[PDB]
């Protein structure tokens, strides 16, 4: 869920908020996505939507009548490092690795902050 991958950006990120600071970056980084990502980071967040769009489409994600936005999966973070939780069914494993995959993304980026709050005519 979201609150879950806010703590994996910050196990990464130690200095970021990220209910701040991605959110409404780019094209893809937030609510929707389309259009060609700006950036890097963007990238990130297009890579990551679509990891989304892919958890839905899981066998076991579907069975469980999951939703990715609101996965209860367990993760844990040590010397900012992510570890999904080895617990995790197929279904929370496929998301928080979207999520870890994500977080591990973004702190491997630039950060462009002409990019934060685009207009989405631009996408
Ligand atoms: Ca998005
Ligand atoms: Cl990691």
């Amino acid at each position: 869920a979201l609150w879950q991958f806010n703590g994996m950006i910050k196990c990464k990120i130690p200095s970021s908020e990220p209910l701040l600071d991605f959110n409404n970056y780019g094209c893809y980084c937030g609510l929707g996505g389309s259009g060609t990502p700006v950036d890097d980071l963007d990238r990130c967040c297009q890579t990551h939507d679509n990891c989304y769009k892919q958890a839905k489409k899981l066998d076991s994600c579907k069975v469980l009548v999951d939703n990715p936005y609101t996965n209860n999966y367990s993760y844990s973070c040590s010397n900012n490092e992510i570890t999904c939780s080895s617990e995790n069914n197929a279904c929370e494993a496929f998301i928080c690795n979207c999520d870890r995959n994500a977080a591990i993304c973004f702190s491997k980026v630039p950060y462009n902050k002409e990019h934060k709050n685009l207009d989405k005519k631009n996408c």
